């Protein structure tokens, strides 16, 4: 399924991922596609920053839920 | 009953199951003979992605059936 992360300078990419993949596993796209290292990014979604061992399922997110990214000051 | 699953060689993988097992059952026992984790493994029948909660007589896999493997790479 596709997801979408979308940061606050309003560009917006697109992940192809499994429910059962974990934060840290989109953390890692993410550092493949813009070079951010995992350490530096926040990833939000449902008002709660997400915790890297958990999984999207564990979140309950679905095909095109947009997830925020945010880096740490 | 023996089903078969194909991967992209067109190496086969022969498999004991019941028509009540799921699809994630066979992924369970893809991974058991050839070590691939159930996650990366798509199963196809028929023109059709199988679901995992589904058995195989949902599909109306019987008796010497093919299904091909396709897998998904880490990473994208």
């Amino acid at each position: 399924m596709q997801i979408f992360v979308k940061t606050l300078t309003g560009k917006t990419i697109t992940l192809e991922v499994e429910p059962s993949d974990t934060i840290e596993n989109v953390k890692a796209k993410i550092q493949d596609k813009e070079g951010i290292p995992p350490d530096q990014q926040r990833l939000i979604f449902a008002g709660k920053q997400l915790e890297d061992g958990r999984t999207l399922s564990d979140y309950n997110i679905q095909k095109e839920s947009t997830l925020h990214l945010v880096l740490r000051l």
